[PDB]
DNA sequence: CCTGACTCTAA
DNA sequence: TGAGAGTCAGGC
């Protein structure tokens, strides 16, 4: 039973200039969510404060907002945002244990203080799940149990700062935490708090039109099946397709017959039901995920969505977005793309501005591999897909057919995402053998990329990990494995992580640089979203001309590589038009 | 109610 | 390739 004071007023000794601070928000989505308790651990002792006491106290609030009063926390964005919703600024967070643990080993899955603490053999803190329960049973416990938990977390943070900072420094990652991930966390908190405005009326009428289309196609499907069934059930659809209608089984899943879109495309010539099922799937995906899904998470009082960015989840250093996920809004097919008409500026006479890197991953690869051919291509700002086709097929530019370019683009995509030869075969509907031939032909044209791929797998084997441009790390113990599939995956991750992770590093740096530049230039423009290689802002219409120059330049100059970086940009009345 | 399987969307 | 989400179905 750890010693602490259950204070019922704030005292001067709670406001020391260095502390471990816990501002506890138990709800998974922390927007406008309750703070259930506060703990402070510092040189003078350990303290628990009730939030209705602490957050109405002027000296405590001034302390929270004083940048010169340093705090160590876990998941400081959660606390910062919950506080933003109460009109209180949190400053001076000089160490975030969540981001520290994430940098030290993203594969650990650290999502509470106890998981971080276990990495340094500190176990005097319970997992959050043990205290709050899980799922339906999730609940805030009685004050004594809650208070001891928060104080134990704060005490762990206080104890663990030094050993985490020492390891970060041995890894050359201390500047990564302090100059990149922590400042980024503040920027993301502002982006989430600002939110993106949604034209719910547009979304609703789209939903009405979709529902009408769904009803028509659903009926057509039952007619063609001679029967009603749940079209959304791959199992029931499987019985209709493969048993009642006797279509060939081209592919199986673990548990049954495949009904994936690519399989269905190949069955379309056998039966009219198939094209109708494909149409149903496309419409139903839009309706259920995009329209019903978005509408459910728009806040009714401001008509905004406030995503939460997970900065401490992916193995590559990429951001993730939830509730809603705004990184997978349709764009490829026009029907789906219209969804983006519903994302609008939050003020009148404002516009949406979007800026994206052009081929950042292959440009990073050019730089890291020093491949002379690939570097020359980007120095000439060539269409990289056409140029790759010309090299692999050994033809002139005017002999590149559309299919040749599509296949080259597929090879390039494979390189950017670290897909296997099986994956490539699958993506191009060709044999594994032919895919191996493509890949081999690629390495003959880009021998420096071949050399990089060989060298980085050996490096991963020797060191145990690979690193990105800004010193992010991914451990790959699977690389040795005697299981071929397990090992091959590890090798692909060794190849791909420095590409994808360096691209992540760059855009994170761009974000930091951009936020600083916007303030220096006294613009009202604000950052709303990041979608891997693009940044989405809204600004007064009078700022567009300046942003057209400023944003690409900041992004382009974020790092200096052996090849240029190139940023394209667009703006308009909705995210759709920012194209 | 919880969890795994299947499908689909983006980069 | 990574992630997030919706839906179903089996086990509870
Ligand atoms: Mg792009």
């Amino acid at each position: 039973k750890m010693a602490f004071t259950l204070a019922d007023r704030v005292t001067e000794e709670m406001l020391a200039d260095k502390a471990a601070l816990v501002v506890e928000v138990v709800e998974e989505n922390y927007h406008d969510a309750p703070i259930v308790g506060i703990a402070v651990v510092n040189e003078h002792g350990r303290f628990f404060l009730r939030p209705e006491t602490a957050l109405a106290d002027p000296q405590f609030v001034a302390w929270l907002g004083d940048e010169t009063k340093k705090k160590s926390m876990f998941d400081s964005k959660r606390a910062a945002v919950a506080l933003k919703w109460k009109g209180i600024e949190l400053c001076g967070v000089s160490f975030d244990l969540l981001l520290a643990a994430y940098l030290l080993d993203p594969a650990q899955g650290v999502d509470d203080v106890a998981a971080a603490a276990k990495m340094k053999q500190y176990e005097a803190v319970r997992p959050d799940e043990a205290v709050y329960g899980k799922g339906a049973k999730r609940a805030v416990p009685d004050e004594p149990v809650l208070a001891e938990h928060l104080v134990r977390k704060a005490a762990a943070i206080w104890a663990l700062e030094r050993p985490f900072l020492d390891e970060l420094r041995r890894n050359e990652q201390d500047r990564l935490l302090v100059e990149l991930e922590q400042p980024l966390s503040s920027i993301l908190a502002e982006m989430e708090f600002a939110g993106v405005k949604v034209d719910t009326k547009r979304l609703e009428q789209m939903g009405e039109e979709l529902a009408e289309q769904l009803r028509t196609v659903e009926q057509r499907i039952y007619e063609l099946a001679g029967q009603e069934f749940n079209i959304n059930s791959p199992k029931q659809l499987g019985v209709i397709l493969f048993e009642k209608l006797q279509l060939p089984v081209l592919k199986k899943s673990k548990t049954g017959y495949s009904t994936s879109a690519d399989v269905l495309e190949k069955l379309a010539p056998y039966h009219e039901i198939v094209e109708n099922i494909l149409h149903y799937r496309q419409l139903g995906k839009l309706q259920s995920t995009y329209i019903e899904g978005l509408l459910k998470v728009v806040r009714p009082d401001t008509k905004k969505v406030h995503t939460i960015f997970n900065q401490a989840l992916t193995q590559t250093g990429r951001l993730s977005s939830t509730e809603p996920n705004l990184q997978n809004i349709p764009i490829r097919l026009e029907e789906g793309r219209k969804i983006r008409q519903a994302f609008v500026p939050s003020e009148s006479d404002w516009l949406i501005f979007a800026a994206d890197y052009s081929q950042i991953e292959l440009r990073v690869l050019a730089h890291i591999a020093e491949d002379d051919n690939l570097m020359e291509a980007f120095r000439r700002d060539l269409d990289i897909h056409t140029k790759t086709a010309m090299d692999i097929f050994q033809v002139s530019e005017d002999e590149v057919t559309p299919n040749m370019r599509r296949q080259a683009k597929a090879v390039n995509f494979g390189i950017v995402y670290g897909i296997s030869d099986y994956g490539l075969a699958q993506n191009l509907n060709i044999s594994r053998k032919e895919a191996a031939e493509f890949i081999e032909r690629y390495f003959e044209s880009f021998p420096g990329v071949k050399r990089y791929m060989e060298n980085i797998v050996q490096e991963a084997k020797q060191k145990g990990y690979v690193t990105t441009l800004l010193h992010r790390r991914r451990y790959l113990p699977d690389i040795t494995s005697r299981n071929f599939n397990v090992r091959s995956f590890a090798e692909r991750m060794a190849m791909n992580t420095p590409i994808q992770g360096s691209a992540a590093d760059i855009i994170k740096k761009a974000m930091i640089d951009l936020n600083a530049r916007l303030k220096e230039e006294r613009l009202q423009a604000r950052l709303l979203l990041q979608v891997h290689d693009e940044l989405i802002l809204e600004a007064p219409k009078e700022e567009m001309e300046r942003l057209c120059r400023l944003v690409p330049e900041v992004m382009e100059q974020a790092v200096t590589l052996r090849v240029p970086l190139k940023v394209d940009y667009h703006y308009g009345s909705t995210w759709y038009d920012a194209k």
